[PDB]
């Protein structure tokens, strides 16, 4: 396999994202798409071609997403997809980076369930969640852990599990917590929904591949260490024309400008990919602020996804 | 058609290719057995295969040979102090399969004749001794050069030459990994007279390393060290992991296999029980840590950077799940 020069040789990368999902994945009225995992893709298209619009987008819900990437459908999956151990062993699948650390959460209407605030008061509500997800089996785990009961409203698509969650006919909506802030904003009134403290598993993020292609998973998980390594060293999409020129030999190599370096060429690109990348998206903090942080609706802080040396968990690792 | 778990299997042990001689992380006795940070990762890797910790032979590998013993399949993991790179991911056809050990490169020197320099800014025309085919080698010419300080490097073939040159006084510092620093220092003539600098110029994590393009022996290696971790988080011990198999815990008893009709471990191409098995040999990874090279050895070195992600640090168990 060499996912790598098939993409080169069609011109463009071919992406699973969700079906639609506010601050990371979503389409305008034009079919036009942005998002968080939305841009992830821009970037490695940004990486291999110099053009972030060189994506095709394909829709998919979370029965069908796998399928989707085992059968060739798309070149890779960035879709707010768990990375576990069963999904690395057993459907011919590798994970090149976490882009996102998340865990479950619950969400209430604070109108209609007055005096519920934690999770572990939930006992007897009826709460969707949908089908083919890690999120289902935990709710299971965590109900049956602190010997509660629940009536599981297991749905296939996302607008029905969101409809029935906002008429009341679901007392709780159950995602990871970052979906459940995209969710809330669709809502008939967000501002009556409260993300509950409890959460209740990791669940990391994955930019999901098939095995077999090392080159191609090489190339996706680069793109992302490159993103984190940019943000690391102050490479931002307004400067990093100007650090091309830095005196720092760690950001004149990222960005290609040493002598002789082969790093963009062993890696199947060209010398100032990391220049592409980020004149196309920006780097990790800005493809974060203006999707699912303080430059968007959603406002979530950056937490656990914030520089490793800031606190948080995202490490670049070094482009050496 | 390559398949490295079933060649181990086959051959009934694992063959690790690990230092020539770093303590807390790799080091033989005088009868060849050994002990360390990273020749328990080894044998926890054996123990999720066989049950046994002792299923595994070890190839010392210096600097410079390293990455040909796995390349050519002499060793069947790697796991040895080597920092994960793009170009040592990209170049060498080999993958890495997690992050054992976050550290950085820093610089020692003997205080006592030292004296009066507490920074490594202070080491302009120093000679530092430094091995080749390290990443270390290539971190301080660039520190040097981006702090206009006058660079003169003094590059072995071999650890037992560089620390000799350094004890001895023939070199000004030492630069290496601060994690190997501590461990070379316990070896000098007079360890207390060393100080580790404040400034770290790099980052490196060191990787669980194996060749590319066979996906299932990564994937035992990998959760090899994803069990370690998370068995931790959870509070599973060597001493107490047999009880805590009978937990009622979901995410103890899915992760110890104790599940009814779990298939994870047989996924993965082991036993059920292959946590438990991890877990009797090594124990978790927080004692690895601890009696390699945290406050149960000579070593001393705080978790930190290694402590788990819901206590400050970045050690992540991606979820068995
Ligand atoms: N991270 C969890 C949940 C992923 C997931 O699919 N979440 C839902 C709820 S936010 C979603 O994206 N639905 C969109 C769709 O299925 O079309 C997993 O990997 O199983
Ligand atoms: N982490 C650095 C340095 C690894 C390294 O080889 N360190 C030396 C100095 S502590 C070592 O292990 N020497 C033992 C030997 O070469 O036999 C790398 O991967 O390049
Ligand atoms: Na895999
Ligand atoms: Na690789």
């Amino acid at each position: 396999a060499d996912t790598l020069s098939d993409v080169k040789a069609k011109g463009f990368l071919q992406c699973g994202v969700n079906t639609g999902l506010l601050g990371f994945a979503s389409p305008n009225d034009k079919g036009e798409w942005s998002g968080f995992d939305v841009d992830y893709c821009r970037a490695v298209a940004s990486a291999i071609f110099g053009d972030p619009t060189k994506v095709k987008f394909t829709p998919l819900n979370a029965k069908e997403r796998f399928t989707a990437l085992q059968s060739g459908e798309v070149d890779v999956l960035i879709r707010n997809t768990t990375w576990t151990i069963s999904r690395d062993t057993s459907l011919g699948l590798d994970f090149a980076g976490i882009n996102y650390y998340d865990g479950q959460g619950f969400m209430i209407n604070s109108k209609k369930l007055a005096g519920i605030n934690s999770a572990l008061q939930l006992s007897g509500a009826s709460i969707c969640v949908q089908a083919g997800t890690t999120t289902e089996l935990n709710m299971a785990d965590y109900f049956r852990a602190n010997k509660m009961e629940y009536n599981p409203v297991v749905f296939e698509k996302i607008e029905e599990a969101n409809a029935a969650y906002d008429s009341g006919r679901c007392d709780a909506y159950t995602t990871d917590q970052s979906s459940l802030y995209g969710v809330r904003l669709a809502l008939a009134n967000p501002d009556d929904h409260v993300i509950l403290p409890e959460i209740i598993s990791k669940e990391p993020f994955g930019l999901t591949v098939r095995q077999g292609d090392a080159r191609w998973a090489d190339v996706v998980r680069w793109t992302h260490n490159a993103l984190l390594n940019a943000e690391e060293y102050g490479i931002t999409q307004a400067n990093v024309e100007e650090m091309k020129k830095s005196d720092n030999p760690d950001i004149k190599r990222l960005l290609g400008a040493e002598a002789d370096t082969k790093i963009g060429t062993d890696l199947g690109l060209d010398k100032d990919w990391v220049v592409k990348i980020i004149k196309g998206v920006g780097n990790y903090g800005e493809i974060f602020e203006r999707n699912i942080g303080s430059g968007s609706p959603l406002k979530i802080a950056r937490g656990l996804n914030a520089q490793w040396n800031k606190g948080g968990l995202q490490y670049g690792i070094p482009v050496r």
